[PDB]
DNA sequence: CTGTCTCACTGCG
DNA sequence: TCGCAGTGAGACA
């Protein structure tokens, strides 16, 4: 291991940060995955929340081993297999976390337009307690932690962070049992951003 | 006086 | 421009 973490701790958080890759090597890395990423379109866009079906403010894919699968907001999606730059960025995740992974979700922001809503990752096809790594290239964008307890009897304060090009965020149990997050919406943003969450599916 | 939950939106302020 | 409130159409437990 030996890494330089930024730990980010509250009650029921434990996130750790760090920036594995220089400017160079995220540069080629985002250009790699820009060139081979293949998205979801149409129906495996749309969610449900709130009993209204959406398309997402953005574009995601899922890569992982085979017979998985991941559901979320009654959307199911299907792992296409591995192909050499996400498993170069597993295989370097899990040799300086020492955690495995089979499966990935990539979320593409075009710019700050796109976002993701406030979201627990607490699906029962998830192993317990097993943490999710979150790599990002491209454009710095804002993520936000918040304690469930606080939207409002317990006014616990909400914790803000950029993620930077070519930096990883480690989310710990029980981090996704009590905390919420999200990538807001920030209008001055004009590029894109590729972010990549690591997870362990069950069989 | 009092059920829990929501990867999304619009309508505010 | 950002953040918050209330969803809304059910499915739960
Ligand atoms: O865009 C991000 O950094 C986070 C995406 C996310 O919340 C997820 O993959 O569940
Ligand atoms: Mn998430």
């Amino acid at each position: 291991g030996s890494h330089s973490w930024r730990h980010i701790r509250a009650e029921g958080l434990d996130s750790s940060y760090t920036v594995l890759f220089g400017k160079a090597e995220a540069d080629e890395i985002f250009q790699e995955l820009e060139k081979e990423v293949e998205y979801f379109t149409g129906a495996l866009a749309r969610v449900q929340v709130f009993g209204k079906w959406h398309s997402v403010p953005r574009k995601q894919a899922t890569y992982g081993d085979a017979g998985l699968t991941y559901t979320f907001s009654g959307l199911t999606l299907s792992p296409k297999p591995w192909i050499p730059v996400l498993e170069r960025i597993r295989d370097h995740v899990s040799g300086v976390t020492g955690q495995t992974f089979n499966f990935v979700l990539i979320n593409r922001y075009k710019d700050g337009s796109d976002h993701i809503c406030e979201h627990r990752d607490d699906e029962r096809e998830l192993a317990p307690g097993s943490p999710i790594a979150s790599v990002s290239f491209g454009a710095s964008r804002d993520f936000v932690f918040r304690h469930k307890d606080s939207r409002p009897s317990r006014r616990v304060a909400v914790v803000r962070l950029p993620l930077a090009h070519g930096s990883l965020l480690m989310m710990n149990h029980p981090t996704n049992t009590h905390w919420y997050h999200s990538l807001p919406v920030r209008k001055k943003v004009l590029a894109p951003r590729v972010n990549l969450t690591f997870r362990k599916i069950l069989l």
